[PDB]
């Protein structure tokens, strides 16, 4: 309870009475919202923490047998809410942290007024009917490469995922995969990149606000049509005209005015 406030270094920061959470993704922690946070501090009050993958979190709490799935993730994500004394929230999750909100919300359906996706995919692999971006070749030339040297595939991935020109981005987008230990970095990939959050959507009743680039490296434009078509409750769209998967650092002006129109 306070050791898990304390393992995933829970912050709590902010001014306002309505409860804004902010929940990182793959390959980052929660400095990630940096460049948008000061937006919401005066309206919010602003929960962040980092999922127990960060390079930020001691190894120690990753627990292999136990992490294998995201309900788990999910977990976690409750346990800080509970410990919090959180009645109700808005929630914003960026790519593996949109499916842990999606679950959290079919488990605890009164505790989310709102779920904000950025750059979320229930499902990256094709299948007949549906395009989420990759073969499975594809995703284990990814294991393979990142397996076979660590240093090589981040600094070949983070550009590609940043998308637009932002070595700003770029650079912190790269020191915290760099944080991150690799045999985790490995693990977590083959959960993320082998998930499949499709059959679920449609248990989600609260309103979803899916943020989409025209662009986005891990994440096909049509997967934002998909999960406003299968999602269960009153879902918008907000097209972001823009290169990226990660608008949170590249773009953070836009996202940040997004974002407000979003929780308003
Ligand atoms: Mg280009």
């Amino acid at each position: 309870g306070q050791t898990l406030l304390d393992a995933l270094n829970v912050r709590v920061v902010g001014s306002g009475e309505r409860v804004l959470v902010l929940a990182h993704g793959f390959g980052t922690d929660q400095s990630a919202w940096n460049r948008i946070l000061p937006f919401f501090l005066r309206d919010y009050r602003v929960v962040l923490y980092d999922l127990v993958c960060a390079g930020s979190v001691n190894p120690d709490f990753f627990d292999f047998r136990r992490y294998t799935t995201l309900d788990p993730y999910v977990d976690d994500l409750l346990h800080i809410l509970d410990a919090l004394g959180i009645d109700q929230c808005a929630y914003v999750g960026h790519s593996v942290s949109a499916m842990i909100g999606i679950l959290a919300s079919i488990r605890r359906p009164e505790l989310f007024s709102k779920l904000i996706l950025i750059g979320a995919s229930p499902r990256f692999l094709n299948d007949e009917d549906y395009h989420g971006g990759f073969e499975q070749g594809e995703i284990e030339k990814v294991f393979s490469a990142m397996e076979a040297n660590y240093e090589a595939w981040v600094n070949g991935f983070a550009p590609l995922a940043v998308g637009a020109d932002v070595p700003a981005a770029v650079r912190e987008f790269s020191r915290t995969l760099f944080n991150m230990r690799p045999d985790i970095t490995l693990f977590v990939s083959r959960t993320v990149f082998n998930s499949d959050m499709r059959g679920v959507l449609g248990l989600v009743k609260v309103p979803c606000h899916i943020f989409q680039t025209a662009r986005d490296h891990s994440v096909p434009a049509s997967v934002a049509t998909y999960l406003k078509n299968h999602l269960g409750g009153k879902n918008t769209v907000h097209w972001l005209i823009i290169e990226g998967h990660l608008p949170h650092l590249s773009a953070p002006t836009l996202l940040a005015q997004e974002l407000r129109r979003a929780l308003s």
